[PDB]
């Protein structure tokens, strides 16, 4: 792809941080914690599942970053409407707000009603994402494997500003720690 010139600096938002979340002092890391973070509770917080947003809001334009998922394996990545829902259980869908894909259990699917299966030959290191708001498009890059798309979302309805979304997923088997890192432009 040629995607690489409209890259953005995305931070994360700490306020709408799950609780058990440790982001890095420069906003761009989060991993999971072993406990709840010592913070206050909030409207904005995801309640049920190790998500948060980044602090950017995106109404127009087109819009590229990249996420390092190295040694996960579990993780959520895509953008979401800024009004989506924080508290309670709710399935990743266009019809909820969200334009995603994951690894979940060995196999990557992208965040459909239903699920759709992705093929990717090369697991990938990092993730290039791709949001043009006019047209309504959201697509997916394998940046370890010379920049293959993953999956495009075309035909989307945005209904809203915006927001980068993340899920570093659960830690029960031990093997899920590392984190998500905004790799540098
Ligand atoms: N398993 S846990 O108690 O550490 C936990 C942490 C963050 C969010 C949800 C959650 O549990 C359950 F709601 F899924």
């Amino acid at each position: 792809h040629h995607h690489h010139h409209h890259m953005v600096h995305i931070t994360l938002d700490r306020n709408t941080a799950n609780s058990w979340l440790i982001i890095s002092k420069d906003r761009r890391q989060v991993r999971m914690g072993d406990t709840h973070q010592n913070v206050s509770d909030n409207k904005e917080r995801f309640s049920n599942y190790p998500m948060v947003l980044g602090a950017q809001r995106f109404s127009s334009g087109k819009m590229y970053w990249e996420v390092d998922v190295t040694q996960k394996e579990a993780w959520d990545l895509g953008v979401c409407r800024d009004s989506v829902q924080r508290k309670g259980q709710f399935s990743l869908s266009p019809e909820n707000g969200f334009w995603t894909i994951w690894l979940w259990q060995d196999s990557y699917e992208a965040g459909t009603s239903p699920q759709t299966t992705l093929h990717i030959q090369v697991p990938p290191c990092q993730i290039g994402i791709f949001v043009d708001y006019e047209a309504g498009v959201v697509s997916f890059y394998n940046i370890t494997d010379h920049g293959s798309l993953i999956y495009t979302f075309s035909e989307c309805v945005f209904a809203g500003p915006l927001r980068p979304f993340f899920n570093v997923g659960f830690n029960y088997s031990g093997g899920n720690a590392a984190p998500l890192k905004l790799c540098p432009l």
